[PDB]
């Protein structure tokens, strides 16, 4: 209604948004992480990852030594705004995130952290609070 958002991860890598906005006057704020296609999450597995612009690189650097097991993403990272549990096909992931963890001013990234293939990289966008 406008504190939430709906986001489809597919069988080709794609993010159906590349770019979020958050209402200020939202106390909080739902992403619906969902994954249309056929392809479970070992093959083609996404989640939706909430960071700084800035603390991205670090999050998936690290996220990376975490591997596979963590979703690549370092248990409880201090920098991870929010995110969802890893989903593949039929599947489907809800978090909701306190606004007050946000800022005006400030780049925001989502992504997807968990490598999915060729075009995962492309599977990113901002989010921003107004
Ligand atoms: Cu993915
Ligand atoms: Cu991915």
């Amino acid at each position: 209604a406008e504190c939430s958002v709906d986001i489809q991860g597919n069988d080709q890598m794609q993010f159906n948004t590349n770019a979020i906005t958050v209402d200020k006057s939202c106390k909080q704020f739902t992403v619906n992480l969902s994954h249309p296609g056929n392809l479970p999450k070992n093959v083609m597995g996404h989640n939706w990852v909430l960071s700084t612009a800035a603390d991205m690189q670090g999050v998936v650097t690290d996220g990376m030594a975490s591997g596979l097991d963590k979703d690549y993403l370092k248990p409880d990272d201090s920098r991870v705004i929010a995110h969802t549990k890893l989903i593949g096909s039929g599947e489907k992931d809800s978090v909701t995130f306190d606004v007050s963890k946000l800022k005006e001013g400030e780049q925001y990234m989502f992504f997807c952290s968990e490598l999915c293939g060729i075009n995962h990289a492309l599977m990113k966008g901002t989010l921003t609070l107004k």
